């Protein structure tokens, strides 16, 4: 998964992640709530003035920067309710025996001159019998309490500037100078509750992402080494620690994120700074109204260009990245997977195609994941290999080519092929998958998409035609575009045999024996350990999901293997990364799943006969 | 005067400038009205969020950036009405026979791709019979009509960036590209009406300042040389044309003003770029809440720090610089005079002293002018020479020493000396001038200050200090039963007088008329006043005060232990010493200040020393 961490598996990494996000969101106390709401209703162009009104005064359903407006919700109490729902309760200065500053909310404040506008939250996770099981440490980014916002922010900005322009280790020592004492009292508190360093999660966003990396840098030497094996997940940090301890998560179009290298100011710092970084997720795009805008991007991408900071705001971090966590494609992803997160306003969502523009960023490689919203989206895949997820709402998909998985989600979803129905082949396995094969051999596996739009010039001489996806073909009323010749199996073990003319063969679940003929067949073994025999001709073998340990017989020169939505594909992996000889057979391994090409020598294979997506 | 332009002289360059400002303000259509009104109420600190709310939404007495809010006044009708009160009526596309684009307000829009967000107003002044007498051309700075604010602003800023980072001469050609055809129609429309270039005023703020400079650069060679003798007054321009045609007016703490040199982006462009520039007013400060604030100024001054942009906003340009135009000190000032303008919010004004902090600027030289508001101000003159102006409102002054003029204005005004009354001498000519002399000989001439505050030794034998308020009366400073006496005086009349000092030493007040002031062996202070006066020392260590239009005077007996003091006199350029004003005429040294002069009978110029001739 993109957020895999240390040697925690997929699931434990995600749980860690969601906690870090939750405690990071709490540390801001819903300050950008008003912005988020104003933006969602108004956008970031014509209606940007109105978005900004809401950023300051919120509305009936949001609180902006100004406190005590009666018709606003109590966003701060919602912020506390939210963190508790996640399992976290602030630990009082009283429980730690801390003699430093806190405010009425229990927020801890930096200890030394020049660090007094620093903020951190210390939080506990308690079990059923009420024992402490985990400590959360969330460092607040730039900004402070609504009561002292401007003055507090000015302090933070001096600190930010010192990170870039001051003592060489300024950023590294930030947490030592700000919370050295608080953290000794935290070490004592954990000990007293039977907790070690492994039971501590450290998070924060922006300046607080800097703090995360600071503590990681200091953790080997300070606090008696107690925090050395703690969990560090930082969001939108300008810096990266010199350790291997920190997961640095951000949107590649957030200009704050990785602004420094790892704390060095460079020429890149005030422009695009998108070089690959070991600690960072390199390729996550917040597809927001700014990113999508042609007008906005006539201006230079720069941390100095304030409008670009929309991509920095923490609510879109929490909302967009949560949907990456929930995604059906999640386990396909890794740290540097290209992922496009639908983050448009309501009015831009109505007329803007979410797509990989690759704006202001190094060239994206490998497959692309586009993650929709729970509202009606317009999603456009590229000409390469795509994973498009609609989620809820009535979504419409386009895609430019290659090898794709398109999941409609809930709602009434539509795939717009933009071309004549006659340039495609359709098949359906009877188990919720519609296969679309285009004139170039690219295959899309589609689910929950009930309408296909095609352009028919020589029926509508100037021309969209809408086909329903049914068990008997694609239908325009009573008129049928037939699926390609198929043999459908069951979720039991089946023997399936192709006709001489070629068939799509659908094992579905169970260990199936698929017997090709002299024709060009398409083999979909399905889940389970399948035996597939070519029988001659130019055959396609397609592998998707947790496909099993398959055996392929009679595979030749003119045959194609297709891997799509399978485990362990690093950006731009080719077949060689997954292939070995075992005996006389070539095996291709994808996570725990495998294909054995019986009697085929590794050296006879060509990347053009082997598609990895 | 600070805004003297070409050879129009004091008064006509003032009226020119007020015209330039009036049309510059119109071009913005009151876009910053809600900010100005928000700032005045809330300030720029704790109140900054509320200030921005008003900037966007206005209120019941202002319109912010957002159109169509029921309870706002029509700030765009107010702007039209204001430009009309100023004499101007926008000229229509039909009158010009212009085939380009205009919007519902008559505003003209740029002509070519990449200039479509440029805006200009073309206006006409008409006489009593309705004949065109003048054309005004007012280019809009960054921003556009409210209906399209953001997208229009993005275009403008792209233009700003190309001014710095684009083709050489991008700024020079901007008006050529944006409005080349419009200008041809304007030439033809002016010729049609009997006008030449000299009847054209060109103005604009920010990017419109850049546009003033572009048009000046191009005027020689384009549109047939027609506007080569036009009038060019640019506000807050980041650039300066390569010509001698443009008055570049700006606040020195405005980060946009002079950002480029004169079109070149340098290291200083992103910081302080306060180098003297021939075409520009180098030393005018907007004393606003940002400038005042120690916390804000922790942050580096840069066009890249958006808060510093408070000093850029047009209403504070119109309002501050109008007070400059109106000042009783106006005609003392020149292009590079140090001038501090009171621009504080209502909450900042009650507790912040207006003073020359010299923040984020080259060291200020010469006398300092501090201009107040029509509210109650706190004004702090420096240890050098100051001209302090309260205007209306109940004002309070402090001043750190030197030679000063302090005009209280209307209201109940107070001079706070911050030390014992015993360290000052006081004199009064009976004509409204109260003179305050400190322990070092520094003189302040004050008018319309009815209260003097002193800090006196108090309880426990001076451990504690008392603040005592004295009333200025005919017989002295008075506190209850205690009178602080004026220094011994002889007062003349507004006709010709002969006045004689007693040997103990007197202040000799000639007043109007040509007076004969006879000093004695004591230390006298001579104030010939208006008219041509004859003043003889008599010996001792004497002081001769010259202020205003002091006439042609003759001083006899001036020696090495005497002192001349020029205060509030014409033609003192920043940091002038006497040598810029001194010549020999036969046996006599002559000092000249505009049309006024002092002749030091039989003193040789080369025996003089700056110690004995104070110029302020
Ligand atoms: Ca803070
Ligand atoms: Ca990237
Ligand atoms: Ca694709
Ligand atoms: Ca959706
Ligand atoms: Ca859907
Ligand atoms: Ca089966
Ligand atoms: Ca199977
Ligand atoms: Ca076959
Ligand atoms: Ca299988
Ligand atoms: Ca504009
Ligand atoms: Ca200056
Ligand atoms: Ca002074
Ligand atoms: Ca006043
Ligand atoms: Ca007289
Ligand atoms: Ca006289
Ligand atoms: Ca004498
Ligand atoms: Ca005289």
């Amino acid at each position: 998964g993109v957020y895999d961490y240390k040697n925690f598996g997929t699931a434990d990494s995600k749980a860690l992640f969601s906690d870090a996000m939750a405690i990071t969101l709490y540390s801001y106390h819903n300050l950008d709530n008003g912005f988020a709401a104003g933006y969602q209703h108004n956008g970031f162009g014509l209606g940007l003035p109105a978005t900004l009104v809401t950023a300051l005064l919120g509305g009936t359903d949001s609180q902006g920067v100004i406190p005590g407006i009666p018709w606003n919700p109590d966003s701060e109490k919602l912020a506390l309710d939210a963190v508790k729902k996640a399992g976290w309760t602030p630990i009082t200065a009283s429980q730690l025996g801390y003699d430093g500053k806190t405010d009425a909310r229990g927020t801890f404040f930096g200890e030394k001159a020049g660090y007094t506008t620093a903020q951190v939250e210390i939080l506990g996770k308690y079990d059923a019998q009420g024992h402490l099981t985990e400590i959360g440490i969330a460092f607040r980014g730039t900004s402070g309490p609504r009561e002292n916002l401007i003055l507090d922010s000015i302090g933070d900005v001096i600190n930010d500037l010192l990170a870039a322009f001051g003592p060489k280790d300024y950023a590294k020592n930030y947490v030592g100078e700000a919370f050295g004492n608080l953290l000794n009292d935290v070490v004592a508190f954990a000990k007293a509750n039977g907790l070690s360093g492994k039971d501590v999660l450290v998070s924060g966003h922006s300046l607080g992402g800097l703090a995360v990396n600071s503590m990681a840098d200091l953790s080997g030497g300070k606090w008696g080494g107690f925090f050395a094996d703690s969990n560090y997940i930082a969001y939108a940090s300008p810096t990266q620690s010199s350790t291997d301890k920190v997961l640095n998560v951000g949107y590649e179009n957030d200009p704050v994120f990785r602004a420094l290298d790892g704390s060095t100011f460079t020429g890149a710092s005030v422009g695009v700074h998108d070089a690959p970084k070991e600690s960072a997720t390199d390729n996550i795009v917040s597809f927001n109204d700014h990113y999508a805008s042609t007008a906005w991007n006539l201006l230079p991408f720069s941390i100095l260009n304030i409008p670009t900071w929309i991509s920095h705001l923490p609510t879109a971090y929490g909302d967009g990245m949560n949907r990456i966590i929930e995604s059906k494609f999640y386990d396909l992803t890794s740290k540097d997977s290209t992922i496009i997160v639908a983050n448009l306003s309501d009015p831009a969502r109505a007329n803007t195609w979410v797509q990989d523009l690759n704006r202001n960023a190094e060239t994206h490689k490998g497959s692309t994941f586009i993650i929709g919203s729970d509202s009606n989206d317009l999603i456009q895949g590229g000409s390469g290999n795509d994973y498009l997820e609609g989620r809820a709402g009535n979504d419409t998909f386009r895609d430019g080519g290659g090898y794709n998985v398109i999941l409609g989600g809930a709602g009434n979803n539509t795939l717009d092929l933009q071309k004549s129905v006659n340039t495609f082949d359709f098949a359906n396995d009877g188990a919720g998958n519609l296969y679309v094969r285009d004139a170039n051999g690219g295959i899309s596996i589609t689910r929950d998409i009930g309408s296909i739009v095609t352009k028919e010039p020589g029926f509508l001489w100037g021309d969209d035609v809408t086909h329903s996806v049914t068990a008997s073909g694609l239908k325009v009323g009573s008129n049928v575009t037939q699926y390609d010749a198929s043999v459908k199996g069951t979720n039991g073990a089946d023997t399936l045999k192709a006709h001489a003319g070629g068939d799509w063969l659908f094992g579905l679940d169970g260990n199936d024996h698929l017997i090709g003929g002299v024709g060009n067949d398409v083999f979909v073994g399905g889940a389970g350990n399948d035996l597939m025999e070519s029988g001659g001709g130019a055959d396609t073998f397609l592998f998707n999901g947790a496909f099993g340990q398959d055996r392929v017989v009679g595979f030749t020169s003119n045959d194609k293997l297709v891997f799509l939505g399978v485990q362990g594909v690093l950006p731009n992996d080719d077949f060689r990364a997954h292939a070995s000889m075992v005996g006389q057979d070539t095996v291709l391994k994808f996570g725990g799943d495998s294909v054995t090409l019986v009697g085929v020598a590794l050296n006879s294979l060509s990347a053009d006969g082997i598609v990895i997506a």
